[PDB]
């Protein structure tokens, strides 16, 4: 009956999740309550400087970005339902958004700080990892996706550059951009081409199963190296996908195998994850006997790599000099569009 607890966790997640969505958090915040060391990264529509808040002493990374910008890149939609994603939900695995708000040059999304960084690069260093390091690293990919999922939410953007490491060596999630609320399904092209499902590719209507199709090539690429398909040009990329026929390297566990085949199953009938027994098929799997899942989900488990902390504190402060400060202009600019964010 402790199975059972898994079901009463998530309705109080998302009888707590829609409590939040319906009357959203919003400007929970000035500029003037941190000052700006370095910029951590040049994101999509701004440079993200790191942050203190004089109150709290702890630090944040911060995303600014100009209110113009977005419109000019017709992206208005796209931001505004991220926010509001992630203003209401909430997991160990997913960054948090811990302050929100506004001002008239741009809006500003202040994230809880994670050292370490993006897991491709990471990838990059250590050529592939080993079945027990990355199922580490796939079962919380699991649990953050049965929670999403739960929530009628699709993340709908799986792929390493966004699944950071954490400070204490675990996954934090990215952006939400692509990832939308859909209870029926959706049409939306909208992804990256080695990890988006054959349904997408056909544009019949996809559903919340896609991203199990993404955590298979994510599991596939990581225990191998190589993605299972990937191609010079795209469209070469989709038939490969399409004529789902995968050949696995030589090292592959006859578990590890078996699962993935399941996983990148074409027929979405048929695929893992997306059946009667849910996301218990993944979950009691035998390539996930090892796992103790709610060990996971408290973080009670030795993380195979831990990124060499240094602090909080820079090393290398900006990576040296920088572009000085930021400006809010006298005149609104475009309030109308973000009077909900
Ligand atoms: N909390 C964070 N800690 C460290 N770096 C971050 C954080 N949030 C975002 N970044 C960096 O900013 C870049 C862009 O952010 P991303 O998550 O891709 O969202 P978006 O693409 O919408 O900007 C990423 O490459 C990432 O390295
Ligand atoms: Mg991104």
């Amino acid at each position: 009956s402790e199975q059972e607890s898994v079901k009463e966790f998530l309705a109080k997640a998302k009888e707590d999740f829609l409590k939040k969505w319906e009357t959203p958090s919003q400007n929970t915040a000035q500029l003037d309550q941190f000052d700006r060391i370095k910029t951590l990264g040049t994101g999509s529509f701004g440079r993200v400087m790191l942050v203190k808040h004089k109150e709290s002493g702890n630090h944040y990374a911060m995303k600014i970005l100009d209110k113009q910008k977005v419109v000019k890149l017709k992206q208005i939609e796209h931001t505004l339902n991220e926010k509001r994603i992630l203003q209401a939900v909430n997991f160990p695995f997913l960054v948090k958004l811990e302050f929100s708000f506004k001002d008239n040059s741009n809006l500003y999304m202040v994230m809880e700080y994670v050292a370490g960084g993006e897991m491709f690069s990471h990838l990059r260093r250590i050529g592939r990892f080993s079945e027990p390091h990355a199922r580490f690293y796939a079962a919380q990919i699991v649990l953050t996706f049965e929670y999403l999922h739960s929530l009628d939410l699709i993340y709908r953007d799986l792929k390493p550059e966004n699944l950071l490491i954490d400070q204490q060596g675990y996954i934090q999630v990215t952006d939400f951009g692509f990832a939308k609320r859909v209870k029926g399904r959706t049409w939306t092209l909208c992804g990256t081409p080695e990890y988006l499902a054959p349904e997408i590719i056909l544009s019949k209507g996809y559903n919340k199963a896609v991203d199990w199709w993404a955590l298979g090539v994510l599991i596939y690429e990581m225990a191998a190296g190589y993605p299972p398909f990937f191609a010079d040009q795209p469209i070469q990329i989709y038939e490969k996908i399409v004529s789902g026929k995968v050949r696995f390297p030589s090292h592959f566990s006859s578990d590890l195998k078996d699962l993935l085949r399941n996983l990148l199953q074409v027929d979405l009938t048929k695929r893992f994850g997306n059946l009667k027994n849910g996301v218990n098929d993944i979950k009691n799997h035998k390539w996930f006997a090892t796992t103790d899942w709610i060990a996971i989900y408290q973080r009670k488990v030795e993380a195979p790599f831990i990124p060499k902390f240094k602090g909080p504190g820079d090393t290398s402060n900006f990576d040296d000099y920088e572009e000085e400060e930021i400006r809010v202009s006298i005149n609104e600019k475009c309030g109308k569009e973000f009077t909900e964010f």
